[PDB]
């Protein structure tokens, strides 16, 4: 009801965005600069949710022991639009997202 159970679409994107920072072997982390509102979002538990967002370079190296949102943000950092599909009513989420840069950066 109030706590427990994740079902807000952003919860799945927050986990995927944090996983992208951990799975990537880059020098600086990439916090989500902006999230998009794709089709089929928070209205289908059995089916995965096609997410889409733009990520920018932050001021923290890969090994930070925390998510990119916990750190600041580099305005002169490049941004990339990483998009993938993930379920909102289940765990075990593999890495199936593709990035195609962000128009306007």
């Amino acid at each position: 009801g109030s706590h427990m159970q994740a079902l807000s679409y952003r919860e799945a994107v927050l986990r995927a965005v944090d996983r992208l920072n951990e799975q990537s072997s880059e020098a600086n982390l990439y916090r989500l600069l902006e999230l998009d509102q794709p089709p089929k979002a928070d209205e289908d538990p059995g089916t995965p949710k096609p997410v889409s967002f733009t990520v920018k370079e932050t001021v923290c190296p890969r090994p930070t022991r925390q998510p990119p949102e916990l750190c600041d943000f580099k305005e002169n950092g490049r941004v990339k639009q990483c998009v993938g599909t993930v379920t909102l009513d289940q765990i075990k989420d593999p890495l199936d997202i593709t990035c195609n840069e962000v128009q306007g950066v």
